[PDB]
């Protein structure tokens, strides 16, 4: 009468041996209920995932509630069943036909461990159950040596009727006291690709954002095994992890990894699937939800899409579920208990959409950030994927793997698992529609796949809040070198005389104004002191914070400097500040001026930075208004126009380096000399159709000759007059 | 006491002979609930098509899942039974009457057996059941010879008193080993049109999209017959396909051909039917069905109007169906296996209202693109309507069918197809009406039907956003020699130089403006580019993307963008840039400079277009933007001013085709250089009128008269003024 629904896994206690496998702690009551013989089979539904995991079943002693059950650590482990899912019961499956090979795997290890094996067969196949897709077993004790050791026995030549039981499990028949067929000991195979078994995601499977996950990992250990420490400090650790980021950064993981590889409660939700039409059902589900999570010392809650489930009360108030689900879940989440164990993350697509109530100081004051990949990660991604697939399927050298990633730019894990499945996919097909089903293990990956395969990807990802501008080393920039000195030294202030800067009482100016022509000087030497630094650098667009919404630049620019905060001492950059600088001369609408205000407030209204330094770079010298223009902000200028003979040089000989310099004849002096009025810009698009001019006379050239140059230098004009040059002077002077 | 309601289909497994035609596995319980003998007729409801399959039923081995049954592969094929469709129990009808001819047809072959025939009736009339309809056996061995034929029974000439059942089931009489009337074998008839079965649809159904078919049936079979390969691989393989396109270009139809081309299960639903006022109710079956999809290997999901079922997140916030049910299909889809044998189809008509976290490259980002058939598509598709049923019903010359597909430019196949019904339907009631109800084989169907099915169809709106416009080649355009050139080498640069410009860096300007008059030259260039070039041309009118909608235009030039880009590597054209242009006088509003913001930064903002070029063609080229023209991108400038005299001689001369210029006496050459100051879109209007006026002395005339002429000319300004090509060129010397 009693009609069981949900169960839950729970671990298995006093260790030693006793069954390991078979353990199956249900209640008699549920037995009877399920006219199905104790001594027999079992069933682990846990919904859908044919197979059902059929296992033998066995008793408790009336200790174990019906709610919750337990189907033995090393079967839970193969299985990748995380401690607390959802699980059912259904009718036992029928008798296995027999057992093959059973093949020793040695996971972890590079076997060869001749006396050290002391019969493990005997142990292997003295308990009851040992399902083919693993076994994991602890070394206990083995001679002398100590250490621990994993076993694998996924191998075998077994095949069975019923396609849909996916797990078949095998009998096992030996022989011995305290002859197999065609013995065990078979070479060192992880799992086989051919049942293709969940592989269980490990700590060396994620990675690439170490300083987060370095820091997310101890604020969900240091509470989770010693909370006497936070009891005795009085203040009460902080209950919740709130993450965000950019969509398909790949926040689950993190949370998975943490589940299953550690052996505490873990349960987790759909979101509104819970949620119904009726209030007060609802309620009662979250009551006893909440109630068998604590009702478990150890225990961790998960939650999904919290934005979705707590909408925000101000946003919109469309009706059904509102902010009193919100308050009622705050209220039970304010009082678990002083010291407490179980600690629920929360992770979310948007923070802004998320009700900040949820978000107070008392409950979530740390905060993580999961954002874009940088060039670094993107390397650990490449990396730790192409050691996932080996070197069998495939070999490729780290040249092609550092382009591909340097062509990435805004590109996420998810664009990342895009490209190499369609790289896959097209040369697939392509190995069909060619070489007519030859073998795939020759045709394996090359490099123009990939190309076509970022050729054709179109991520839907192009438009991103914040921009991870692609680093470029000094050889590629040419600049001069009391600029360099400049530039090193007021990045090398804040961050190494802050110390100091205490006694001193100084500080930094922490003002720096850029103006010049808009052929260069504006975006690659902030990437070369972005490169150089080596601090986190966002770029920022001019019209990008622009929107047609009244309020919505405001909340992006805060937005954007609350993150420049939150990402630590580092510099901060404006690409164009010329549209929204112009309020009295350009007009506009007061947004402008709301914005203006609202950064002047940042950056010098009753407040003091020490961490960023505030760089700004504008096209015109007069759009700037007299408030900007004020002593103690930005008062340092960089003329930064028409720079000398050293960077022409340098940029020429980089924009030369394809081409041949020897054969040409040319000294690099005399074009250089001639080109001294012109712009980086200009220089580039001139070089263009030099090399244009050299390529279609006669199509493919490895030569560029002298008379393309003459005929190109003619062909574009100076476009520069020292009406321009006088305005700048003027400005200097004036400053 | 179960109540069952819906059965599902399966397939009868492990082959060899069995029954192969009233196999019928039901449970003892359902056999009880029906209180009929188990020894005698079942029915079949399959919710509709009366007649509900009466067939003879037996009973299962207990292992059979009481939920599916089993009707045998030659009934599924007769009743067009897709794997998977709804299922209704009803007691047994009459008893057939008695059987009449059983004849063979001997389908999709030559017929003449003879030699290996070895008494068929043997094998047809030992086997208990036999629907008169038809019969479907596999040919399995006689003797030497091999392959396979098809044996069809739709031919006979039994009635039965019920006329509600239109199977009217008969039985089977013969002598042998190892007595009916009038032998079996007759004739060579294909399948009879009186009872007019349902026939299963092919792959030869469906014609002119070859590239676009075959391309999803790779999609859909590598993924599902061979998942070995992917599951070594261990890359995730995609569980989805998207089709997308205009409406009624007849995807529905390419869901059914690939539903019932392959014998695997098959999940169809009816839109928005499965939505029910509770809110539990919709998830619990959503659950259900992909959980009976999962716990069987081989299935294919699909889902029909995905707009309707999952709406704009960020749009409509109606309540209730809302972003919950995308969120459990996501997590569903998310980890229900590593290898998989199931697919999912999605097919919607506007890819707009599917929301955009649902179009994701992470596991969905290949794209199968429909699009509106070209003259070739629509020539095949013609003629494959025509051969459906064959030259007996209606006779038409190639000839005939060549210049009705010319005439269709811009129709859909529901346009055809709505096209041919009138024909017939307009044949059918001229002949009845003129002839007093005559023999419909005498009238047949002749072009003159199909020309006023043309006229009288009144299509509502040819609109859509791939124009096709007519095919034009090389002498149908007129144009200096110099901007021949200049195309000449504009075209062979990307496709010929992609490799040169990757090995030396410069990649490609990817900028072309066009500015002249307006009359010739601007539209006349894009129709030769369209054919002359043999890629993939687009068109984009002006005031064609402006709408009364604000945002409308944005989400359409964002549609296209986006297409363009992922069909394939191809030059842009956009007509008219006039209407968006002067953004910076008379107070534009702010979508268009979020318009010209967004080309901007999608143009040569922190990425590149290696692939595509981009073409644009102005009027005026002072009220383009300020921040639009800058050296370096966009650079190239065409003069492309009105046309010289060798164009306008040649469009004269092309003008002039209709008229004879032999009995004129004109040299083609005087009125060419008289008429200097007209380009070619007033020329041609001139022409028009002067033919005009030729033609409304005495009806029709085989020449032009030099008064006409003369009269046209005096009667219409020349309308050109020095002041605009002296701008123009002004402007022209400044580029
Ligand atoms: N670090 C990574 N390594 C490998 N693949 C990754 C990584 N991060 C993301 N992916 C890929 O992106 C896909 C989607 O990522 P995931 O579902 O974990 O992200 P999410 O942001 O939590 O999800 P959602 O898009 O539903 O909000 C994964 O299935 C995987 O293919
Ligand atoms: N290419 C074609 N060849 C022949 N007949 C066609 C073709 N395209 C459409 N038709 C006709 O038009 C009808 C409409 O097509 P159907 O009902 O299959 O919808 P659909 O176009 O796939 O759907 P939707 O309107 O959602 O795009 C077809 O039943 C058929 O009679």
């Amino acid at each position: 009468f009693k009609l069981p629904a949900e169960f839950i896994t729970r671990p298995h206690p006093s260790k030693d041996h006793g069954k390991e496998t078979c353990t199956a702690y249900i209640h008699p009551n549920v037995l009877s209920s399920l006219e199905i013989n104790p001594g027999s089979f079992c069933t682990v539904g846990k919904i859908g995932e044919n197979g059902i995991l059929v296992i033998a079943r066995a008793g408790d002693e009336e200790v174990h509630p019906v709610n919750v059950i337990t189907l033995s650590t090393t079967i839970r482990s193969v299985g990748n069943l995380i401690l607390g899912d959802r699980l059912e019961l259904k009718k036992a499956q029928v008798q296995p036909p027999y057992a093959t090979k059973v093949t020793v795997g040695s996971l972890q290890g590079y076997n060869i461990l001749e006396c050290m094996e002391e019969k493990v067969i005997q142990k292997l196949l003295d308990d009851s159950g040992v399902i083919m897709p693993g076994m994991i077993f602890q070394n206990l004790k083995t001679k002398a040596g100590d250490e621990s050791i994993d076993v694998v026995i996924t191998d075998a030549s077994d095949d069975s009727l019923p396609d849909v039981s996916q797990l078949d499990l095998n009998m096992d028949d030996m022989y011995g006291g305290l002859g197999s067929t065609h013995i065990t000991f078979s070479k060192e195979t992880q799992a086989n690709r051919k049942y293709n078994l969940p592989e269980p995601l490990s700590y060396a499977a994620v990675g690439g954002l170490d300083k987060e996950i370095e820091s997310l990992k101890s604020a969900i250990e240091i509470p989770l095994h010693q909370p006497t420490l936070f009891s005795s400090f009085g203040v009460s650790p902080p209950r919740g992890i709130l993450l965000h980021g950019p969509p398909g950064t790949g926040k689950t993981m993190l949370l998975r990894v943490v589940a299953n590889t550690s052996n505490a409660h873990v349960l987790t939700i759909n979101g509104p699937s819970i949620v119904s039409k009726y209030l007060g059902e609802t309620e009662a589900a979250l009551r006893d939800i909440f109630n068998e999570a604590r009702k478990y010392q150890p225990s961790i809650i998960f939650i999904d899409e919290i934005d979705s489930i707590a909408p925000n009360r101000a946003n919109d108030d469309s009706g059904e579920v509102e902010s009193r689900v919100v308050a009622t879940l705050l209220t039970l989440m304010d009082g678990m208990g002083a010291a407490g164990k179980v600690v629920v993350i929360a992770a979310t697509n948007r923070p802004n959409s998320v009700d900040p109530a949820l978000r107070r100081p008392g409950r979530f004051d740390q905060e993580v950030e999961i954002g874009i990949p940088d060039v670094d990660a993107r390397f650990d991604i490449l990396t730790k994927q192409f050691s996932r697939m080996s070197s069998d399927r495939h070999v490729l050298d780290s040249e092609a793997i550092k382009y591909i990633a340097s062509k990435t730019h805004g590109y996420v894990g998810a664009d990342l698992t895009a490209l190499c499945r369609e790289s896959v996919m097209k040369t697939i097909q392509r190995g069909l529609g060619t070489d007519a089903n030859i073998d795939k293990f020759s045709l394996k990956v090359t490099l123009k796949d990939v190309e076509s395969a970022m050729v054709d990807i179109r991520p839907s990802a192009m438009r991103e809040i914040f921009l991870e501008m692609p680093k470029v080393y000094w050889s590629d920039i040419g600049g001069q070198e009391e600029l360099k000195t400049k530039m090193k030294e007021m990045i090398q202030l804040p961050l190494e005389a802050s110390e100091t800067f205490a006694r001193l009482g100084i500080s930094a100016p922490k003002g720096v104004l850029l103006y010049g022509p808009p052929g260069c000087s504006k975006t690659l030497t902030a990437k070369a002191l972005a490169t150089e630094s080596g601090i986190n650098f966002l770029a920022v667009k001019g019209p990008e914070i622009f929107n047609k919404y009244v309020g919505e630049s405001e909340r992006a620019i805060r937005e954007i400097f609350r993150k420049a905060r939150s990402a630590a001492p580092s510099i901060i950059f404006f690409d164009e500040i010329d549209a929204l600088s112009p309020d009295r001369d350009g007009s506009s609408t007061s947004a402008a001026n709301h914005v203006l205000t609202s950064l002047l407030n940042e950056i010098d209204g009753v407040e003091e930075l020490k961490g960023v330094v505030i760089v700004a770079a504008t096209n015109r010298p007069d759009e700037i208004d007299a408030a900007l223009l004020r002593p103690g902000r930005l008062d340092r200028h960089i003329y930064v126009g028409p720079p000398d003979v050293n960077a022409r040089l340098e940029i020429l000989k980089k924009c030369t380096k394809k081409f041949n310099t020897e054969e040409s004849g040319v000294d690099l002096h005399e074009l250089a000399d001639r080109t001294e009025g012109y712009s980086g810009a200009e220089v580039v698009l001139l070089c263009q159709e030099a090399g244009l001019a050299a390529i279609m006379e006669d199509l493919d050239v490895a030569k560029v000759e002298l008379r393309h140059f003459e005929k190109a230098f003619k062909g574009i004009a100076r476009g520069i007059t020292p009406e321009m040059l006088s305005y700048y002077e003027e400005f200097a002077l004036r400053s």
